[PDB]
């Protein structure tokens, strides 16, 4: 019967309703992000905040030319790149190669992540036969500065686990490891979040760039916050990059009313439970486990793949995110959501391959709403901070979430733009942001 597959279509829409949000619900995230970014910017109020909004030290009047490098590490890769930066600044990417970081040394001894970061290094400079570069590090981590080349990891995120670097100064232990190891020689002159980068990397095509924003494994955003309020900074004058933190929104109960059963267990599941729990509804570390999640709830109640779950289906990130991206990129004939769910040994019917579309699409939508609410709420505190009726600004963004799936971007470009009345925002895609951002923060720190 058409009418029992429409009846199950139903059952999972009553289910899946629950992933929405209302457009009021939306400018009450949004609310209680300005406030906690408000929060975390003055000294009375920032060690509770939970979004940190921490000085980054790059500002707005800040260069030198030559060779460049650049290390990236934030997620499953470790990424290293020689760049050229001349004359403002452009900056091009000449060599690159990234490294897949082991197991033991995300989850080990910081000794062990910053040993093999340094391998890293020597074999690039090997491979190109140039083994003393200023060195910038994209680090894309909360970290507290006391300046561009000097700050403290407060905590991981991302299932980072190396014991023994939280509370210690980064670039420290990279210069450490680094001098163990002693086959070749850095000069560490700056490092960067990835949003910072991004940024940054951004500036030389549209001056009108002052925010920087990752929808990847993680989600973050920063931007040009005047002096005036960077409360933890001496000076008043003109304007400083603020690292938002905002994936940490959440952690002290600011978005209970809208967390899920599925998020609970994301959450618990997770290397890090009670922490960057906004970024949880919203990274590619976690939304295909979400839909995973959704998917099994869906089997449980008899409405998906006969009731029954296959051993991949039950096994924990299975469901990758770009499989999420893969579903919602299908054309209607059902062919990439049925190889997707076939190699997880399941055998889908025509409309179970419709409610997994289904529940993919209720994922990301929220994660695509959630996420404007946030971006929403930084570009209407920087109007009102500013001294104009319309605010004009670009947003530099990189991420695979943002940049891969095929309709999250123009979810997530409308839903901002409800929210911000009186803002005319570009949206541009950086080309190797965090490369040619850390080289080009670098040469200014050259100084
Ligand atoms: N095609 C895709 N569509 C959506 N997500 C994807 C896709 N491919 C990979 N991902 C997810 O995106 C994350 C990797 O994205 P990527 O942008 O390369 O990392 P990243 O930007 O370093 N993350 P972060 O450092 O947290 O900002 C992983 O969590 C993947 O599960
Ligand atoms: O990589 C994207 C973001 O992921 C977050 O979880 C990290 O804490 C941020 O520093 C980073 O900007
Ligand atoms: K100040
Ligand atoms: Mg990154």
């Amino acid at each position: 019967n058409l009418y029992f597959q429409g009846m199950k279509k139903e059952k999972v829409e009553q289910i899946l309703a629950e992933f929405q949000l209302q457009e009021e619900d939306l400018k009450k995230v949004m609310r209680r992000m300005q406030k906690e970014m408000d929060r975390g910017l003055r000294l009375e109020t920032h060690e509770e905040a939970s979004v940190k909004m921490l000085p980054t030290y790059v500002r707005s009047t800040p260069s030198e030319v030559g060779d460049f490098l650049s290390l990236d590490l934030g997620g499953t890769n470790f990424r290293v790149m020689l760049v050229k930066v001349g004359e403002g600044q452009w900056s091009v990417k000449t060599k690159h190669q990234m490294y897949s970081i082991p197991e033991d040394a995300m989850t080990g001894t910081a000794e062990m992540l910053f040993d093999y970061i340094s391998e890293c290094i020597s074999d690039f400079l090997d491979k190109h036969q140039m083994k003393k570069l200023p060195l910038g590090f994209t680090f894309s981590f909360p970290v507290r500065h006391e300046d561009i080349d000097k700050g403290i990891l407060l905590n991981w995120t991302k299932g980072f686990k190396a014991s023994g670097a939280e509370g210690n100064n980064v670039v420290g232990l990279l210069r450490d490891a680094i001098k163990r190891r002693g086959d070749f020689e850095m000069d560490v002159v700056a490092m960067v979040n990835d949003t910072v980068a991004t940024m940054i990397s951004c500036y030389y095509e549209d001056h009108q760039c002052e925010v920087g924003m990752i929808v990847g494994t993680g989600c973050n955003a920063c931007y040009m916050e005047e002096m005036q309020n960077v409360e933890l900074v001496e000076g008043d004058e003109g304007r400083m990059c603020v690292n938002t933190e905002w994936g940490a929104f959440g952690d002290s109960g600011e978005l209970d009313e809208f967390l899920l059963e599925y998020d609970r267990l994301v959450d618990e599941s997770s290397a890090n439970p009670g922490q960057q729990l906004y970024e949880k509804l919203i990274g590619g570390k976690y939304m295909g486990e979400l839909v995973r999640l959704v998917l099994l709830r869906l089997v449980d109640e008899n409405l998906l793949f006969h009731g029954e779950a296959s051993e991949q289906l039950r096994t924990r990130g299975a469901f990758e995110t770009r499989f999420v991206s893969q579903v919602e990129s299908d054309t209607g004939d059902r062919k990439q959501i049925y190889n997707i769910l076939s190699t997880l040994g399941l055998r889908p019917s025509t409309t179970d391959c419709d409610i997994v579309r289904r529940a993919c699409e209720s994922v990301s939508t929220r994660a695509a709403h959630m996420c404007s609410a946030g971006l929403a709420g930084v570009i209407n505190r920087m109007r009102e901070s500013r001294s104009e009726d319309v605010m004009r600004i670009t947003v530099g963004v990189d991420g695979s979430v943002y940049k891969l799936h095929p309709s999250f971007k123009e979810r997530f470009h409308a839903s901002v733009r409800r929210l911000t009345p009186s803002c005319e925002i570009t949206f541009i895609e950086s080309e190797e942001g965090s490369g040619r951002g850390a080289a080009l923060v670098s040469a200014v720190a050259c100084k």
